């Protein structure tokens, strides 16, 4: 079992323009840790705010990544990608 793996029209660039060992290395880390990961929501967090809250984040070293958790058809699609300083947590 493995949940999907899409990414937004507006992070693929936000990600692409990242270093290139950096991409591969949250990409793969999507397509590995959590590909393998029974569920979605071991390697992440939920943000956290009165705006916004159905968000799971994910820890890659020294980078955040906003994506969106979909029980429905258990897909995980990237909302934002950036730098810990970039996201406001």
């Amino acid at each position: 079992m493995g949940y999907r793996i899409e990414f937004d029209p507006r992070a693929e660039k936000e990600l692409e323009k990242l270093d290139r060992e950096v991409a591969r290395r949250i990409l793969r880390f999507l397509r590995e840790r959590v590909a393998t990961l029974e569920d979605p929501r071991s390697l992440g967090e939920p943000l956290r705010g009165p705006e916004l809250g159905r968000f799971w984040k994910y820890r890659v070293g020294d980078y955040r990544l906003i994506c969106h958790i979909q029980d429905r058809e258990a897909t995980v699609l990237v909302l934002r990608v950036g730098h810990a300083r970039d996201v406001y947590r």
